[PDB]
């Protein structure tokens, strides 16, 4: 087929300038890709009138006798528009160049990182206890390992009895740990964004101590941002990751100056080169000696949060995360929209979730009556679920809870109404942990990563590009990230192109 012909020798001849010198034989999935593109982006860009024409021309009917191959105007459409935004995709520098909270990437040793000062950040819950003993030998091996460098902790003495102050100062002097104290930082001395992030962080500190919604995980996402905490130069990790056997250089650089940890999964694509989606996390995050362009990045990070620790309301309608849209709907927090007239802490809404998953009664006012019945029953309750809300029939709603553990035979959880409140608060962590993870946790925080590669075509593992640094996540994997700069490694996220 004529067509069939010009496309494929158009394919080759771009196969031949965005592959490496001797390698196009081994590109067969490129070739596929690029013939299939150019086929599918120039029926995207002709008129009805000039498609119409091109199945006139394949088939040899109409105007045409026999099968012929593009009229011309749709060959310079193919030419000048397809073929070079395809190769700008595949070999342009240009393409690769990402932009992050207004700062590039750039693909040079720019920016210095001391791979030694580690910090990690430790915010108790239980004021009679200053570290859990698990958590303190994995601190205790880390440090010992980590010599000969320094190795920080964050707390809040705040949050831990006299005793407990004394026993960790005990306990850190004795472990080559430094200890971090954010409520002896005086604010005044601080930047006004590292400012607004210890004040909301001793507010999660204080709503977790009157147990009104405060969570200390969100305080360890805050805190991680604060330019003070970080000082000279240092790495954030979380406190159970795993030194690794080799050590890295004591000073390494990067192409940026706050390297979170970085991976992508890849989907094979059969015949085509295999579908990559990065992941972004900060379990491990560097931070450069460059204090400047350091400020620009954590600022941009920190001013992000506090908005959405501002607009909670709007930030819950606008995500994605479907959870959160469960949540949106649900009539508990529709009626804790209407009381609170949208103006509200992050901390009030966590502390509603939280109240919501106390009761049977709570759990179906809150989430709903079709849903109780699904959950706990079938369709059929549903009537009287619902007249049971209205009624407040607490009783009721228990025993219905208490059928649905003996028909589906739920030995792990007693009938008694405690049981049903362990049951209940079984469910909680998936509807309560995006109001951590979306408003200060890495999905939040990466965001603004997100954004840098966004408005593309879905990125791709290409083997045998001549030019990678074309490929945005080639760049981010190179310059942009703590892979081959840290010496922690990390489970939570998949590796650089892991299948």
């Amino acid at each position: 087929s004529p067509v069939n012909k010009t496309l494929n020798r158009l394919t080759n001849d771009l196969l031949k300038e965005v592959v490496e010198r001797g390698k196009t034989q081994k590109a067969q999935k490129l070739r596929a890709y690029i013939f299939d593109q150019l086929a599918r982006r120039l029926e995207a860009s002709l008129s009805q009138e000039q498609i119409n024409d091109l199945y006139n021309r394949i088939r040899g009917t109409g105007d045409y006798t026999k099968s012929e191959s593009f009229s011309e105007e749709q060959l310079k459409i193919l030419k000048e528009k397809v073929v070079p935004e395809l190769k700008r995709e595949l070999s342009d520098l240009s393409n690769g160049n990402v932009n992050i909270l207004g700062l590039d990437v750039s693909r040079e040793d720019k920016y210095a990182f001391d791979t030694t000062n580690i910090f990690s950040v430790w915010f108790s819950n239980n004021p009679a206890v200053y570290m859990p003993q698990h958590v303190k030998t994995q601190v205790e091996k880390t440090a010992k390992l980590n010599q000969p460098g320094k190795t920080r902790i964050v707390f809040s003495s705040l949050c831990l009895n006299e005793t407990a102050q004394i026993d960790f100062q005990q306990w850190a002097k004795e472990n080559n740990i430094e200890l971090v104290d954010i409520d002896s930082i005086d604010l005044k001395s601080v930047s006004e964004t590292d400012a607004q992030l210890l004040n909301l962080a001793k507010d999660e500190l204080g709503a977790m101590r009157k147990g009104k919604g405060g969570n200390p995980a969100a305080a360890s996402d805050l805190v991680r941002w604060v330019d003070v905490i970080i000082g000279e130069s240092s790495t954030y990790i979380d406190i159970d990751l795993p030194m690794n056997d080799k050590k890295v250089t004591v000073e390494v650089h990067s192409g940026f100056p706050v390297l979170l940890n970085m991976g992508s999964a890849l989907t094979k694509d059969g015949q085509q080169p295999a579908m990559e989606n990065p992941a972004f996390n900060t379990d491990m995050i560097a931070y450069s000696k460059d204090k400047e362009a350091r400020r620009q990045i954590i600022e941009g990070v920190a001013k992000k949060i506090i908005a959405r620790y501002e607009n909670c309301a709007k930030y819950i309608e606008e995500s994605k995360n479907e959870e959160l849209v469960r949540l949106k709907n649900s009539p508990g927090y529709k009626l804790f929209v209407e009381k609170t007239d949208g103006k509200f802490d992050l901390c009030t809404l966590r502390a509603a979730v939280s109240e919501a998953h106390q009761d049977a009664l709570s759990f179906a006012t809150f989430f709903g009556a079709e849903y109780f019945a699904k959950t706990f029953a079938t369709q059929e309750l549903i009537p009287v679920i619902k007249e049971a809300i209205q009624h407040q029939n607490q009783d009721l709603l228990t025993s219905v809870i208490e059928n649905h553990i003996e028909k589906q035979h739920l030995n792990d959880y007693p009938k008694t109404p405690d049981g049903i409140k362990k049951l209940l608060k079984s469910f909680q962590g998936i509807v309560y942990k995006p109001l951590v993870m979306e408003f200060s946790g890495p999905s939040a925080v990466s965001s603004s990563w997100v954004e840098a590669i966004s408005g593309r075509s879905i990125p791709r593992n290409f083997e045998y590009l001549a030019e990678p640094m074309s490929q945005p996540l080639r760049v981010l994997q190179h310059y942009a990230c703590v892979s081959g700069k840290a010496n922690f490694s990390s489970d939570n996220i998949p590796k650089w192109c892991e299948l």
